C-alpha cells in the first residue's frame, strides 16, 4: 500500500487500473489527463508539483472554457507494475491523454465507446502549456454539448470532494433515519442544476413536465426558492431561449435552501457509508414524498411527477420503471407513492455491486419506528401508514430557514 505522490491532493485521481467506469459511471465519457510516475522518482517529485498545481485549476464550478471537461489522474509506476507495462512506462514522467472514440450527444442515450489515448510528445509542460494542449486536444477529440460538459464537471466534483473527505480523515458509522428538510431542498437543487441541464427544455412536452414540476414544489413546498426557479422558466423566450449557463446562475441564484455548495451538496438523512452511496437519489424520494403530503387542491401530484421523472430523471433504469407504473385516480396519493417505493425496495433489498453495505433496504416504516401503522399482527395496516407519512413529510417553511451551526464546517 503506497500512498504515491498525490495521496494528499484531491485534485488528482488515483489509478490503479485501465477501466474508467471503476472511478465513476460517467467517467469513460469524459477526457483524462493522466500522469505516469514512480514515488522513487525525484524527476516525477519535482513535476508532480506542476502538474497538481494545474489540476488545481480544473475545480471551475461553471466553466465556460472546454477545459473544464478534463480532470487530472496519476498512475503510480511503483504500485501498478502491470499497468505501466501495458502503456510501456519505461522512463517516467510520462503524460497520456484519454478520451472516447465517440463523444455522448445531449439527448442521445452515452453508450460504452473504445479507450481512445495519445501520449504527449512532450512531458515536461508547463501548467499553461498544459491547459493549452489538454484544451486542444480535447477540441480536436471530442465534440461538447454543455450537457456533456455538466456530466463531466459534475463526475470529477464527485471525486474531488471524495477524496478531500478522504484526505481531511487523513487528520463507526450510523444511518440518520431522522427526515431533514435540507435532504429535500438539495435534491429540489440537484433536480434543476443536474438533471434539466442534461436534458434542455425541447420538445413542449418536456417543457410542459417541468413547468408543472416546478409549479407544484412552488406551490407545495414555500420557501424552498422555487420562486426564482419559476421565474427563469418564465424568462424562456424564442429570443432569449434556454442555455446552461443562464439556467444554472438562476438555479444558484434562487436560494434554494441546501446544506453544502453547488459542485457539494450535504446530505443528512441521505448520506450513505460512502459518498458514492445514496445522496441524490435517496433526495429525490423525499422530495416526492413530501409533494404527495403537501400538495394543494386536485392537483395532479402523481401525473406532475410522473410526467417529471419520465423526461428528467438521470438514471435511465429508474426513469424506465417508474413509468410502468399506474397510479389510480382513486387511492390516496400518499398511500401510492408509499407503495411504489416499497415496491422498489423489495426489489433491491438483495442487491449487492452498486448498494451501500451498511444501509439495507427494508418495507417501511420498520416495526421500531410505527407500532402503529404496523400492527395486525403478523401483518401491515395501511391506516395509521397515511397519518404516519402526512405527519413525517409535512412541509414547514420554517424548519428549513433557521440558524445552522457553524461548526458544522466539520
Ligand atoms: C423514482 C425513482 C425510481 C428509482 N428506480 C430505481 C431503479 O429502478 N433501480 C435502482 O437500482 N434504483 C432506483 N432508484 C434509486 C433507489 O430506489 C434508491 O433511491 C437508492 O438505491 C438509494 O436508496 P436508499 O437506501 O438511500 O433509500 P431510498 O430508497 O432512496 O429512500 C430514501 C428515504 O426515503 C424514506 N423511505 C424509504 N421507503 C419509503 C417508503 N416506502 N415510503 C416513503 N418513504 C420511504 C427513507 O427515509 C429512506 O431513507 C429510484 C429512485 C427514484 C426516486
Amino acid at each position: 500500500p503506497r500512498p504515491g505522490l498525490f495521496h494528499l491532493d484531491s485534485s488528482v485521481v488515483d489509478l490503479s487500473g485501465d477501466d474508467f467506469s471503476r472511478v465513476h459511471r460517467v467517467a469513460p465519457l469524459c477526457p483524462w489527463i493522466v500522469l505516469f510516475y514512480n514515488d522513487g522518482c525525484g524527476a516525477c517529485r519535482r513535476y508532480a508539483s506542476t502538474f497538481s498545481k494545474f489540476a488545481g485549476g480544473l475545480k471551475v464550478e461553471h466553466g465556460k472554457d472546454a477545459l473544464q471537461i478534463a480532470t487530472a489522474a496519476a498512475v503510480n509506476c511503483a504500485s501498478e507494475v502491470d499497468l505501466c507495462r501495458k502503456y510501456d512506462i519505461n522512463f517516467v514522467p510520462r503524460l497520456f491523454f484519454f478520451y472516447p472514440r465517440d463523444s455522448c450527444r445531449s439527448n442521445e442515450e452515452c453508450g460504452t465507446s473504445s479507450l481512445e489515448h495519445v501520449a504527449f510528445e512532450n512531458s515536461h509542460l508547463e501548467v499553461d502549456e498544459l491547459e493549452s494542449e489538454v484544451r486542444r486536444l480535447v477540441n480536436k477529440h471530442m465534440v461538447v454539448d454543455d450537457s456533456l460538459k455538466e456530466r463531466c464537471i459534475d463526475m470529477h466534483f464527485k471525486l474531488y470532494t471524495s477524496k478531500e473527505e478522504l484526505v481531511k480523515r487523513s487528520v463507526r458509522f450510523v444511518e440518520t433515519t431522522e427526515l431533514y428538510a435540507t435532504d429535500i431542498a438539495g435534491a429540489f437543487f440537484s433536480a434543476m442544476h443536474y438533471d434539466v441541464s442534461l436534458v434542455g427544455t425541447e420538445p413542449r412536452e418536456r417543457l410542459t413536465a417541468l413547468e408543472d414540476f416546478v409549479l407544484l414544489v412552488k406551490d407545495s413546498l414555500p420557501s424552498i426558492g422555487a420562486d426564482g426557479v419559476v421565474s427563469a422558466l418564465e424568462s424562456i423566450t424564442a429570443e432569449r431561449p434556454f442555455t446552461v449557463a443562464s439556467w444554472q446562475d438562476a438555479v444558484v441564484k434562487s436560494g434554494i435552501p441546501f446544506d453544502g455548495s453547488p459542485r457539494n451538496v450535504r446530505w443528512r438523512t441521505c448520506r450513505g457509508s460512502s459518498p458514492q452511496y445514496r445522496g441524490f437519489p435517496c433526495g429525490m424520494w423525499l422530495l416526492l414524498h413530501a409533494l404527495t403530503v403537501n400538495t394543494p387542491a386536485d392537483r395532479n401530484v402523481l401525473e406532475v411527477i410522473q410526467n417529471y421523472i419520465r423526461y428528467f430523471f438521470s438514471c435511465k433504469e429508474c426513469r424506465d420503471h417508474f413509468i410502468q407504473f399506474n397510479f389510480s385516480p382513486n387511492e390516496d396519493p400518499v398511500l401510492q407513492l408509499w407503495r411504489a417505493h416499497n415496491n422498489v425496495n423489495a426489489r433491491l433489498a438483495n442487491v449487492k455491486d452498486g448498494a451501500d453495505p451498511l444501509v439495507p433496504k427494508r418495507q417501511f416504516p420498520t416495526l421500531e419506528a410505527c407500532t402503529e401503522c404496523y400492527d395486525g399482527a403478523g401483518n401491515f395496516i395501511e391506516a395509521h401508514v397515511t397519518g404516519f407519512l402526512k405527519q413525517r413529510y409535512l412541509w414547514d417553511p420554517k424548519a428549513v430557514g433557521l440558524m445552522e451551526s457553524n461548526d458544522d464546517l466539520n
